């Protein structure tokens, strides 16, 4: 317009800046399909050691002929949001199979994760009540607890006597209703939650619990159900919130799990369910698709489980430093921000594409290297990888 | 439990007192694919006059077609976000064409319009700046102005005098950026938003414009850019969010269109687009092909508003009142909300599936059902539609 030079001129300046305290974060175009061999734009096949592809159904044929045999049987698009005339068959299907799945009584889906924590809080919690997040929480939830009007507090990772503390203040603050949230597995350390202390700590303060499952669900348990498996602590965790972006195939898609009452509500009152468009119809036959091969065989999870543990042991030995325990997510600990740069671009240059991440996610000087393990590497890809990193590893002089 | 018990026991109070208003939103199982003729579970075909299908897209072979084409070449589901490695070749194809197809200079995807809006408020806007929005605008701008920082106005509906009050108390009150929020077509009155007017107090008090055409975007304008083609006022909008959940095939995702700069700042910046899953292949496929095919052809269109002014017309002579101007959505004005919801359920039980609205989203007593218009419906459909209105208006002593 007019003023507007001024506008983008201060967004340009914001740019620049970015890109000096380097945390530019630049999209790298992909040509192919989403497996453990990935072509860039530059035709390089590289070994993708940074999706959420813990399975490897994001190009699973028997998913794609879900899909289209969805869009088939009921269309490409609903048009329309869930409680107009956008609730097909399918929809209730996938949801019973979900509830069923993760043991509650009751699901709800959104069209994606974020918008299902986002209107969770608000829906349910007024100002009397009270949210206990840990202070490692997704961005999601955290945006979520910002829509909500109760009272909030935080408490330091895994610190159960911090979390004993809020809840004393919670009570002694006149909370009606007192919510502890917590994501099943920490995206960035590896870690899962230590969900009986908390289960126990929930009863001992007449607490409910929610758990965000997304980098658990699909293979976390006996049945791959979640973290709520992984600990023997369903029925005592009232809420669980997931994804399909993850391990259950990887599109998208989110859904939210607990008691009919809840889900009612949220069907009545929760904004993105009344406000956004409903699911497709590929995306959900292809999610009960995943349900009914993820009910056929525990192969890929045996497979996952031996990547993994492969990798922890070889990268153990070599001098590495590795967080995180019991889990598909493996950090390689590097410390400073330009190692880990340096590190991520000289694995690309050996044909590995990893992602580093430094000090808005992670603590200084805690800066790491997230490699994710998937169900679709062979261990002739996992050693070659391996072999790349020790490489990069003993040209930086970082292990000997 | 117990305190779990008592939780749900309140929440089922207030789900009471929501069926005691009757305002509890109940769903209809769809066994059919999305288009003029629908089928319940209860068997019946109805005529949907309800759905966001404008160009009848949402079951076009093509489309499907196309999905499933995008489905083979470049898999189900990307699992991870856009700057890990979640942007494929077919993103950046969409994003170009969208940003042609829209006259702007960069789009940027998301998984549904809804997050577009919650992730560009807080990413652009600091406490230095300001907001001034419709009293009318949608939820998803009211959610995304909720996280923004910035002050905070108001103007009434259409009303520009009250607009440049507001501007002028922004320049009063020191706002450094202020920014001009508004819905390209209201969607509750089926009224286009006076943007020749905003564009000139815009460009009197140095604002920048944003309009959600989610409604109008595919069949609003002479290509169907939207509504800033309607009134001619392309370059001097700034931002448009929009969907495509609507006319451009009724799947899901959202995008925002601006200048170059902006559009980096939010891949940057913007929360949804950094921390939910990247748009699905197919989705991306099925919506270039929807940008080709509307390249193509203006039949849709000329189909559409052929329905709609035969609607207005022939509804207008049989003594109903008939709001909006220029617009798929012709709303029924019924004034009572008994009346709009035994109108509803009469015409269900002749066939034709409509939706009304009374008081906690449009003001008493002017109660509505809100008709939309679709390029899916034959004039034999339509005609067996208006004469089931008028049967109904009759049957109830308001037309005569
Ligand atoms: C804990 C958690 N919640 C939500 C999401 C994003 O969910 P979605 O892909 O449906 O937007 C992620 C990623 C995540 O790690
Ligand atoms: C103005 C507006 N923005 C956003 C949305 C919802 O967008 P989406 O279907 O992508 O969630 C709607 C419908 C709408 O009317």
């Amino acid at each position: 317009n007019i003023m507007s030079s001024a506008f983008y001129q201060q967004i340009q300046q914001q740019i620049e800046e970015v890109k000096a305290e380097g945390l530019y974060k630049s999209e790298r175009i992909i040509t192919s399909q989403q497996q453990a061999a990935v072509k860039i734009a530059s035709g390089e096949e590289v070994l993708n050691f940074c999706a959420n592809n813990y399975l490897g159904l994001a190009n699973h044929p028997a998913l794609i002929e879900a899909g289209k045999a969805g869009m088939d049987e009921h269309g490409f698009g609903m048009a329309s949001v869930r409680f107009i005339c956008g609730t097909q068959d399918i929809h209730k299907e996938l949801e019973q199979k979900l509830s069923t799945f993760l043991g509650k009584e009751d699901t709800i889906l959104y069209t994606s994760c974020f918008d299902a924590n986002a209107g969770l809080f608000e829906t349910i919690l007024d100002k009397e009540d009270a949210i206990i997040s840990d202070a490692l929480n997704h961005a999601s939830i955290i945006d979520g607890v910002r829509l909500c009007k109760a009272m909030r507090f935080r408490y330091s990772n895994n610190n159960m006597t911090e979390l004993e503390e809020q809840l004393i203040a919670a009570k002694d603050a006149g909370a009606r209703n007192i919510l502890i949230v917590t994501d099943g597995v920490f995206s960035m350390d590896g870690v899962v939650a230590n969900l009986p202390a908390i289960c126990d700590l929930a009863e001992k303060y007449g607490a409910l619990t929610m758990v965000d499952d997304s980098h658990a669900v699909g293979f976390m348990g006996k049945t791959g159900a979640g973290t709520h498996e992984y600990h023997d602590v369903v029925d005592r965790i009232d809420i669980i919130t997931g994804t399909l972006g993850k391990a259950m195939g990887g599109a998208s898609g989110g859904y939210t799990s607990g008691k009919k009452e809840v889900i009612e509500w949220l069907r009545q009152r929760s904004r993105p369910y009344l406000f956004s468009n409903s699911v497709a119809p590929a995306i959900v036959s292809a999610s009960i698709r995943v349900l009914d091969l993820l009910q056929e065989s525990g192969d890929l999870r045996d497979r996952l489980w031996e990547n993994a543990t492969h990798f922890r042991t070889r990268m153990s030995e070599a001098g590495f430093t590795l967080a995180g325990a019991d889990h598909a997510i493996i950090p390689i600990m590097l410390g400073d921000a330009k190692v880990a740069a340096e590190f991520a671009e000289r694995a690309l240059e050996k044909g590995i594409y990893v992602i580093g991440f430094s000090f808005p996610v992670v603590p200084k000087g805690q800066a790491r290297i997230r490699t994710q393990m998937s169900a679709a590497h062979s261990r002739e890809q996992l050693d070659k990888a391996i072999d790349a990193f020790i490489e990069v590893g003993r040209d930086m002089e970082i292990i000997k």
